[PDB]
């Protein structure tokens, strides 16, 4: 197994204790991901940024332990708040996507270490299932989409480039939707928390894709000739479940080139660093919606125990399940109503 | 059905006899392809009039008798040689890519056509099977693939970027080995005599797939931060598969978001005006092979009638099957010969 990667990044996670092939292999998914949904850049470093925070947020998602954003010491060797100022200084966003990048390391490294059956994770878990829009919103951070929305204008020099809370709400609730209903069979076996459609209907997976490319086609269409828009579109197209099949790390080739078959000390000061380390919005999620604020639905004392052929979060019940169901189902005059360009 | 374009196309085809609901589908399709294949631009008028090729190549796909390159009248309301001059005038291609643009309409259409029981269609299907390295340069001719990477270049007004014939054979068999190892299926059932493992084996069309993306990885890789070459890379990796996901063409969809499951007179007259309508070597390629060259491979008389669930060209013997086998098998050391950026 060989791994292609630019040499920038070569020497990066000196005297982290990963084995050299290991870095090797990080290196190549940090460059596949960074091509294959910022296909295009004009600014080298500020790509090169991005891959090292792909770098970091892969390490975190293997073994959380190695990923604290709670402490002040170098993250595997970086200056985390040096790489997304190289990314993000000057552009409109920057304050907001350190605070996504933070709240997705945060919660990410959480996932995938011992502190999965802690009380943070319980009440991210549980505040995924209190609606269907704060389900978006908290994909769409896990995902890092608008974040890489952002680095997709940055990479490319567009630094006056910038949509409403609303707008980035259903662009990623695009790109979500999109990847997630492509990822469903991977994301079920894996017993997966974060999966648009554990949620969702299942009868409604298909046509939610079908949808989501069409509005993306309208939207591509309504954004003629301004080539500064097609790196907001392209990152929407290509993460939106292509991914798939053009990066090593998913198992394309694998499958025949197919596609388809308690102590609440440590979270209440976590609250109390929100502006540093939560995205605008999550303190509230996690504080209101924590404990599960529907008294039928389904939670867990905790979710750190890893389920397989199922999904590992909140099950929603009955009237929850309409209520989403039927948030799906509005999803074009959601769309047409932040981006009225769609009612032609 | 919404159909999705530009409004600078929205009034092309005046005149052509297909209902407006079929001009609408036409042009989304133009859009669509143009978007995906050519994901970044500059250059609006020479993206438009890429798609504009498109158009005119999908109609032909679709009705050939509606084109025909070989008569002087406009095609389809176009001027094919001003579409050409605007997509091309000033890059180091011009004339060639008009050869191979006006090659692929030749065939294409005699293909969608009655002319399919014809001689230049019967030598053009045998010609394709008479080596491995001739049907590479076919196929990229009949996919536009070196035609795309020129226009890709030309769209970003990369005026001075250029390949030689060997690196646009290999880069053309990365893109075209990657879309017919995906496109097999579809392919067999439509009986199609232009899809790579119809000749290569099938028992290695996984591993090519394989081979290809890695050495698209290497390639990328090895051209980093030169981003005017990541619109070739982009070409080949968003062309080689992944527009079956992003094209409403294709039926992701339909498949519940799913991958797998003797008058000589006309011939002689042609090969006559091969320096306009015939891509450089063609003449030679339909003169030498258009009889099948080995006497053990199987031939028909006509490639007309239509077969479904079979390849409908040329059956290679025993000993050709081999030759293909062992030219496939040599894929990597073909690229690192006339890409040496590769041996390291
Ligand atoms: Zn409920
Ligand atoms: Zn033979």
């Amino acid at each position: 197994m060989t791994w292609y990667y630019p040499p920038d990044i070569a020497s990066d996670l000196q005297s982290v204790n990963l084995p050299a092939e290991l870095k090797g292999e990080i290196f190549a998914c940090a460059w596949e991901y960074t091509r294959c949904v910022i296909p295009n850049y004009t600014n080298w470093n500020r790509y090169v940024a991005f891959m090292r925070t792909i770098i970091i947020g892969v390490i975190a998602e293997f073994r959380g332990e190695m990923v604290d954003v709670t402490a002040s010491t170098s993250i595997l060797g970086y200056d985390l708040d040096g790489v997304l100022a190289a990314l993000f200084e000057g552009t409109p966003g920057h304050k907001e996507m350190a605070r996504e990048y933070k709240t997705f390391l945060l919660i990410t490294a959480d996932k995938a270490s011992e502190r999965r059956d802690g009380e943070l994770f319980r009440r991210y878990v549980n505040a995924l299932a209190q609606s269907p829009r704060h389900w978006f919103r908290m994909r769409d951070c896990d995902a890092l989409a608008r974040f890489t929305i952002a680095s997709a204008l940055a990479c490319n020099d567009l630094d006056d480039i910038w949509y409403t809370e609303e707008q980035f709400e259903i662009l990623t609730e695009i790109g979500d939707t999109l990847y997630d209903a492509v990822a469903f069979y991977k994301h079920r076996a894996e017993g997966e928390t974060n999966s648009t459609f554990a949620y969702m209907p299942e009868d409604l997976r298909i046509k939610a894709y079908s949808e989501c490319r069409e509005i993306l086609w309208a939207l591509d269409a309504a954004w003629a000739r301004n080539p500064k828009l097609v790196n907001v579109i392209n990152f929407l197209r290509f993460f939106g479940g292509p991914i798939h099949m053009m990066m090593r790390r998913y198992r394309f080739v694998e499958e025949n080139l197919t596609i388809g078959k308690r102590n609440t000390q440590r979270y209440k000061a976590l609250i109390g660093r929100s502006e540093e380390l939560m995205f605008p919005g999550l303190a509230e999620f996690l504080e209101v919606g924590g404990d599960g604020v529907c008294d039928k639905c389904r939670y867990r004392e905790s979710y750190g125990a890893e389920v397989s052929h199922q999904f590992g979060g909140v099950e929603l019940c009955s009237e929850c399940k309409l209520s989403w169901r039927q948030y799906l189902e509005c999803f074009v005059e959601r769309a047409a109503d932040v981006f009225p360009e769609l009612k032609t």
